[PDB]
């Protein structure tokens, strides 16, 4: 029951790929250890293929079926609607990969006759045929990391026409069903601050809290045909139009369960029998399957008063401690059960008795103080990957601006405020591009955002306290400082000096620019200004933000 079979044809690129960090006049102001930063390319795709190709065995017991029955009971309450062709078209990113059949994303977005006629033909084919495997493209992702090299991850996706049809059939389902089935355990319904609140309140709900993260090794490749059919059975519990039931069956049989892999040159590379990383249901499917396996494993291990938090393949569990020795024993049983369910561990899970020591969604809770001196919890992460990616983006325009996503999601953090805000506002100022909209990605969806709207966006997501936090923990400060030394980034004292300059330059611009100076860089002046609620912030349409995850799902706004 192999995750993949291969022909020996290579996974090929679409254009020249760079692995070495490009350097321009701005690079050394941010990062001097250029050799630490690299991008993955198709040259490492063979190594990735070896890692993700293996046999999956699955033994399913009564705990698994009991949890599944409960999930299906909750799913039965969901009513989901078909999207119109127009609605689905307007969800397509402007720079989404063009179709092989003679039209592109902008043709889709404009509702061109050619595009709309083809989408109708694809839809009719889904209704009429529930058996023929749907072709997919396989490509090596180009992502940036700091050394200590990862092989490229693989992306697998069907044609643009099919992607639009997935939205028509499943957008409402994948946006609504997860929170109904999993309630407060569904992670993608939370902003960063909401996630912190849930984690803190859950920790406090236990007499003697214990928590752990669980890392499944190569999750997508552990997902079996069984798993994908079980997912479909959950979708079909919803109140759906008959037409939608048929399209969902067809997509499951023809696309989600598996299909042929074609490289960028049109050659057959092999066949997939595990999760595709580039379909609409990747996020919802991984979340449901992870929750199902983990909930059943909790029961196997007799964990007391378990509360889970699930975002795709990323899992956190907080429960009542039965003692340190008993806790470690329970985790072994948990892992054994997950392994039987085809979710074997990467790193073995570790019990933690301090909430700040748990990492999940690459992040941890930490504590700072607000302007009144109150202790406030907030979400942070190790800044190594953010800074490596920011270095790349200093010298190259990319389709997704990680620095922008990171400023939005980690606005309250020491590193996002002192380094990312300072560095990028200085660059944009110099080019007068503050008002130019940029694409970023949050929970898998693409947003087009004007940097000048950051103050209002931050206030809405994090509150005004994001502009006032200070007295960060020694642990957090020490981690940031050591990261800077590692990458050869100037120390925080240099960044404070630069932020005073950037703040003054923004204030001299007037308007929204001055608001950025005032709010984003109040921390850099000795005599702070008041900072009152921004009237524009109460006006922003942040509907669609933090409802669901759509990683690989080709979703825009
Ligand atoms: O977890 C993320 C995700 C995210 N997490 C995921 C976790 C598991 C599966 C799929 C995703 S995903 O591809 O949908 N995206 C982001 O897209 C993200 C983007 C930012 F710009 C900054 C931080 C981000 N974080 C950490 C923030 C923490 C509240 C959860």
């Amino acid at each position: 029951h192999m995750s993949y079979t291969w022909t020996g044809a290579l996974i090929t690129p679409c254009a020249a790929e760079e692995s070495k960090l490009p350097i321009n006049a701005l690079s050394n102001s941010l990062l001097r250890h250029h050799n630490m930063v690299y991008a993955t390319t198709s040259r490492s795709a063979g190594l990735r293929q070896k890692k993700v190709t293996f046999d999956r065995l699955q033994v399913l017991d009564d705990h698994y079926r009991d949890v599944l029955k409960e999930m299906k009971a909750k799913a039965s309450t969901v009513k989901a609607k078909l999207l119109s062709v127009e609605e689905a078209c307007k969800l397509t990113p402007p720079h989404s990969a063009k179709s092989k059949f003679g039209y592109g994303a902008k043709d889709v977005r404009n509702l061109s006759s050619k595009a709309v006629n083809h989408i109708h033909s694809v839809w009719k084919d889904l209704l009429e045929d529930t058996v023929t495997p749907i072709d997919t493209t396989i490509m090596a992702k180009n992502e940036v990391f700091c050394v200590q090299r990862k092989p490229a991850r693989l992306i697998v996706f069907p044609d643009l026409g099919v992607r639009v049809c997935e939205k028509m059939a499943l957008y409402d389902v994948v946006s609504t069903l997860p929170q109904v089935v999993m309630g407060s355990s569904y992670g993608f319904q939370y902003s960063p601050g909401q996630r912190v609140e849930f984690l803190v309140n859950t920790w406090k709900s236990k007499k003697n809290p214990m928590g752990f993260s669980y890392d499944t090794r190569c999750f997508d490749s552990t997902v079996t045909e069984n798993d994908i059919r079980v997912e479909e059975s959950i979708y079909q519990c919803c109140d759906l139009a008959p037409e939608a039931r048929q399209a969902i069956k067809s997509l499951t049989e023809r696309l989600y369960i598996g299909g042929p892999l074609t490289n960028s040159k049109g050659q057959n590379c092999g066949y997939r029998r595990c999760r595709a990383s580039g379909v609409l249901t990747t996020s919802c499917g991984n979340t449901l399957t992870c929750y199902l396996k983990a909930s059943a494993a909790c029961r196997a291990a007799k964990l007391q008063d378990c509360t889970m938090l699930v975002n795709g393949d990323d899992l956190v569990v907080i429960c009542e401690s039965a003692g340190t020795q008993e806790d470690a024993a329970s985790l072994r049983v948990f892992t054994e059960a997950m392994t039987r369910y085809s979710a074997p561990p990467g790193d073995p899970p570790q019990p933690e008795y301090d909430l700040e020591l748990i990492t999940s969604c690459s992040s941890n809770v930490s504590v700072a103080h607000d302007a009144s001196g109150k202790r406030v919890y907030y979400l942070t992460r190790d800044p190594t990957t953010p800074l490596a990616r920011a270095a790349w983006e200093t010298a190259r325009h990319t389709p997704v601006n990680s620095w922008l996503g990171n400023i939005i999601m980690y606005a309250p953090t020491l590193w996002a405020r002192m380094i990312l805000m300072t560095h990028f506002f200085s660059i944009l100022l110099a080019q007068e591009q503050l008002e130019k909209a940029l694409d970023c990605q949050i929970y898998g969806a693409c947003y087009s955002i004007e940097p000048l709207d950051l103050p209002q966006i931050i206030e809405r997501l994090h509150g005004l306290s994001a502009f006032s936090l200070h007295s960060y923990s020694p642990g957090e400060i020490n981690r940031v400082a050591s990261c800077l030394r590692k990458l050869g980034v100037p120390p925080l004292r240099v960044w404070r000096h630069r932020a005073r300059s950037v703040r003054a330059r923004l204030l001299s611009q007037g308007g929204r620019a001055a608001t950025c100076g005032k709010y984003l860089f109040n921390w850099a002046v000795k005599t702070k200004l008041k900072l009152t609620p921004i009237p524009a912030a109460s006006r922003l349409d942040l509907s669609g933000w933090f409802v669901a995850g759509y990683s690989g799902g080709d979703i825009y706004h």
